[PDB]
């Protein structure tokens, strides 16, 4: 096939890409991820901050203009993110223990109520635990209400739409021996212990010089799809966009039964959060770089 999205889905999976909504007037964009991509995840505009920028006060405007966009050009949506110690408005920040774990709550319900049945993933709970050597919880308002707070997020999740896939997603746990991942793997067999509802691992996968590809990201999604989840590689890019790691992130996913598709996090350089480290699949031209090509062919065969 020609294109990423038409490629990935002869093995029935997707290969999708972060919208921004101010970039919505620029032909050049929305031509580009129009032609290539069968999955949209919303960079910003369904965070916490976005949707309910006052408590109990939604605002689905720019978090509509790219599900509308997204549908209207024939993608699914992945819905990010639900809960998070990142992004959130200040009444939010101001919460803490009960008081905060209901906000959580009606947070979750809120906003999965909006696009019940519309929206195929969503990232229920971000990044979670801690850098580093520990394995611990990032601390947060979040955390600080108690050690059941993720478990929480998932259970109201599941009753507010049933037909989503509910993931757990975070960075820096794509290699099998780094304690963080080990954390997470050790968090997700718990919840399954515990009839938990998590379907699903996303995996970051922001690959730089401090946090490389290695080989063993094939062993992670392995050793996770086993205990009883999908995976997803949600926010993908690559220090310096090299076409060998490109490829072989595609060629993991390939090799993984329950790896559902790949999302890049952006389209062209110059639409990347980290447009200086040229991380991604097109040029700032719209052109198609040489981690393009090594990626449809790896999707092709
Ligand atoms: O516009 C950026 C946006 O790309 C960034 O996205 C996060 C990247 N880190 C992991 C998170 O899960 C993503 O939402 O968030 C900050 C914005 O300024």
């Amino acid at each position: 096939e020609s294109t990423l999205g038409a490629a990935a889905a002869q093995s029935g999976r997707y290969f999708g890409t972060a919208i921004a909504s101010g970039r919505l007037s620029d032909s050049t964009y929305t031509s580009i991820a129009g032609r290539e991509f069968n999955m949209v995840t919303a960079e910003n505009e369904m965070k916490i901050d976005a949707t309910e920028p006052q408590r109990g006060q939604f605002n689905f405007s720019s978090a509509d203009r790219v599900y509308n966009w997204a549908v209207q050009n024939g993608k699914q949506v992945r819905g990010h993110t639900l809960a998070w110690h990142s992004q959130q408005p200040g009444w939010m920040q101001s919460l803490s223990g009960s008081a905060l774990r209901q906000a959580m709550i009606d947070h979750i319900n809120g906003v999965m109520a909006h696009y019940k049945g519309k929206i195929v993933q969503w990232d229920v709970v971000n990044e979670a635990f801690a850098d580093g050597s520990s394995g611990a919880r990032r601390d947060s308002n979040l955390q600080r209400s108690g050690n059941d707070w993720i478990e929480v997020a998932f259970r109201t999740a599941r009753a507010a739409d049933p037909s989503a896939k509910l993931c757990y997603n975070d960075y820096n746990v794509e290699n099998w021996t780094w304690a963080k991942t080990q954390a997470m793997y050790n968090m997700v067999r718990d919840f399954k212990q515990r009839g938990v509802p998590i379907d699903c691992v996303g995996f970051q996968s922001h690959f730089n010089s401090g946090s490389p590809y290695n080989s063993n990201f094939r062993t992670t999604l392995q050793n996770f799809a086993a205990l009883g989840v999908d995976v997803a590689i949600t926010e993908l890019d690559i220090q310096g966009a090299p076409a060998s790691t490109y490829a072989n992130v595609t060629n993991d996913c390939l090799a993984v039964s329950r790896c559902l598709g790949i999302t890049v996090w952006g389209v062209r350089d110059s639409d990347s959060w980290r447009s200086e480290q040229t991380p991604l699949l097109f040029n700032n031209d719209g052109s198609k770089k040489a981690a393009y090509t090594a990626v449809l062919d790896a999707l092709n065969g």
